[PDB]
């Protein structure tokens, strides 16, 4: 696993900046890891600021997934800073859940989770898209130019992973759209040497895992450091998977 | 043959007291309504929705009604809560306390973008009119539904007792992504994979009610969805309802939150 470049979203918590730190830290860092975050000058941006002010190598860029202008500033920043080189990985990773009953899902609920969890891979994809094509230029791997979409298996519908936990409807669709987007993006996507996979990172103990006692749980650096090992083995035959962080088939 | 899928070719006994179809003033949904209006035990109620009901849109709907007095037509727009709102106490007050047996979740659009081109608001009105309407309907409907399968009460599961049916596709099936050679429209694949994600939730949250869910796949149907391609694969809308109504004639409680076709068939998700 060696890539030049790699932009995480969500990555001032949880799995985004877990994945932060082990990039950085690989044998082979990047030349640039871009980890866009919301607030930037927030107090939840810290953790990463002083990661940038120790590592000349982290780029923190600000951007609000959902909104189609910061995703296109958010681009022209990246692509300015690579000076026409290429982008290896996008890891769509910023996501949310929402704990609704099935009764109790709205509108409101539904639509914004999907446009977080499933429209903004595609909008960032969309958008990365040139810098992805650049660097597949320079089969299919992780190391030359792919499109990452964490995932959960709570979006797997012959699974329903946790069901008894949390109904969370509204976050299960997305996930599962998820998983169809990875598919779409993966066969669109592969005559331009793009290599698309989705990874369930486990139930890691973030804010998003919450606060329950359970030994199949991971902590974030064992679910991170598993994802990076899973995204260095790939190859062209796995493009459109849904693999966990033990690099398993998950069942859609 | 050489296979054969009695699920789909055998004629089940379907029962249903009321049925609610979605979409149906054109394409399957109207199938739907003239398919059920012609059941040998014929429904007490058809609840038929439309939109623009004494348009030019909803014209052989008030022909079939004019002549069915178990058809009634109700006005609908199922991107709007609250004319699910209203139409779904409208129903309730037809129903005059009586359940609905069975829900069919059909009204549906597709878009022709390809990947460079979808768009946010495509991808957002896509979901909301596949995936976010049947959630809601389904909420709406919950009392009747609930109230027909308290009217037959038991373990049992069926399509005659109370159900609710989602006509997905496997367009939307991640393993198969069906017809990705004649389209790509990402928005309607995904809406109708998070459909096959509902209706499995909903088999399992609405199973301690008595109440039955499936996901259907219709074919690929000669409407002005599935467009003008001369195709051997293809069927018609009689074929496709006649189809799907057999597979529902056959299904128990085993089957609550399965995909199948409308030859019977279990389709992978
Ligand atoms: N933890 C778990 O057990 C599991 C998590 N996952 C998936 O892992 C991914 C990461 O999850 P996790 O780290 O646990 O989640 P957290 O809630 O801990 O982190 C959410 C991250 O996403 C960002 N985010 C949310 N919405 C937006 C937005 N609109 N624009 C920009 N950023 C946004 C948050 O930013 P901010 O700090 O600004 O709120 C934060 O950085 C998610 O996709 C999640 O669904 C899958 C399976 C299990
Ligand atoms: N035909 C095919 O090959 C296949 C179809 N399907 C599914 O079968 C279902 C019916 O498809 P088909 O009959 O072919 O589609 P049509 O396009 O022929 O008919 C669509 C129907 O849904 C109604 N509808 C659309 N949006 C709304 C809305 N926002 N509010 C209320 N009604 C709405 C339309 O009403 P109006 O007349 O007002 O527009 C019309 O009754 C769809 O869910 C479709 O995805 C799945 C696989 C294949």
């Amino acid at each position: 696993l060696r890539v030049r470049s790699v932009l995480v979203t969500g990555a001032n918590r949880g799995i985004g900046l877990g994945f932060v730190q082990h990039l950085l830290a690989l044998s082979n860092p990047p030349e640039w890891v871009f980890a866009t975050c919301r607030d930037p000058k927030g107090q939840r941006a810290q953790e990463l600021q002083k990661l940038a002010s120790k590592h000349p190598n982290l780029v923190i860029v600000p951007l609000e997934v959902t909104d189609p202008a910061s995703i296109k500033a958010a681009a022209a920043s990246v692509g300015e800073r690579l000076k026409g080189s290429g982008l290896n990985l996008l890891i769509n990773n910023a996501g949310i859940a929402r704990a609704n009953t099935i009764d109790n899902e709205t509108l409101k609920d539904m639509s914004e989770v999907y446009t977080t969890n499933t429209i903004a891979p595609l909008l960032l994809s969309q958008a990365f898209l040139p810098m992805l094509k650049k660097a597949a230029q320079e089969g299919l791997s992780c190391s030359k130019a792919a499109i990452i979409n964490i995932s959960s298996t709570a979006g797997s519908i012959q699974d329903l992973y946790l069901w008894q936990y949390g109904q969370a409807l509204s976050y299960r669709c997305s996930k599962a759209a998820l998983n169809m987007l990875t598919r779409c993006q993966s066969m669109g996507y592969r005559e331009h040497g793009i290599f698309c996979v989705a990874l369930h990172p486990g139930w890691v103990k973030t804010d998003m895992g919450g606060t329950l006692e359970d030994k199949s749980r991971v902590t974030v650096d064992e679910s991170v450091g598993g994802m990076l090992k899973v995204l260095s083995n790939l190859s062209e035959k796995d493009s459109g998977a849904f693999l966990n962080w033990e690099g398993k088939v998950m069942a859609w």
